[PDB]
């Protein structure tokens, strides 16, 4: 299958941000390194906890591996590099069982690419839309749409 | 009063600089850190074995970016759109300030010349290299974008 490509780390890695403490993201989930809330042996991030750059570059890592699998396997149809790197982005934010889930997946896998980029832009609630996530939905979408 | 660089610019800089946490050499012999620093805030030159943390380097970042800002409000005499501006902090972010006053760029861009001005863009490719191809590129397309 494929893997993130450079633009896609670089836009998740803007999106997340990068931080050496454990902060909590807003929702209630702690979080360290690149947007890591779980370490890669099932540890949870909590309060307290601080990193190494080195660490958080190994914990994004795995992450990304993991989501890639998720994209890899669920996607049934075509897909461009930026596509899939939207993808990946998205699925990193929201987890696998919400993109399994979602009908944005649905419409993909039936062909139908207007549609799933457009339900790009339904992911942008923290249980209150937020405005950082509506803007990063809108760049995944974007870059779902460049050719 | 004059422009600061909007989320955009922010943006294109970020990504095409890259943020990291350890001191590197950028190729040309430059050791750099955090998202394109080579100059600490307090004129200190970053070298080899430096290290910062997030906060900090927003904070070199910052600086910078401030700087610039200010190179480009005061060198060019001609009205600009947000995305120009953005576009020619990137180019000075990535070239300096002596490069860009001195460019053909610049008294183009004076002369109200701005398609002159955005096809210069596209002669700072040089240590002629890739990556710089592509940043000067996508710099002139955004200073094109209306």
């Amino acid at each position: 299958g494929k893997t993130t490509s450079d633009v896609g780390v670089n836009l998740i890695s803007g999106f997340e941000g990068t931080r050496f403490t454990a902060y909590d993201d807003g929702v209630g989930i702690w979080t360290i390194g690149t947007g890591t809330t779980v370490y890669p042996n099932g540890v949870k991030v909590k309060k307290g906890d601080t990193c190494t750059p080195e660490q958080a570059k190994s914990y994004f890592k795995h992450d990304l591996a993991k989501f890639e699998k998720t994209v890899n396997e669920s996607v049934t149809v075509p897909l461009t590099q930026n596509q899939f790197d939207a993808l990946v982005s998205l699925t990193y934010n929201i987890g696998a069982g919400a993109l399994k889930n979602s009908t944005l997946l649905k419409l993909l896998n039936k062909g139908d690419y207007k549609g799933a980029a457009d339900q790009f832009l339904v992911w942008n609630k923290a249980g209150k839309v937020l405005k950082g996530l509506v803007r990063r939905r809108e760049a995944e979408r974007a870059l779902f749409l460049k050719k």
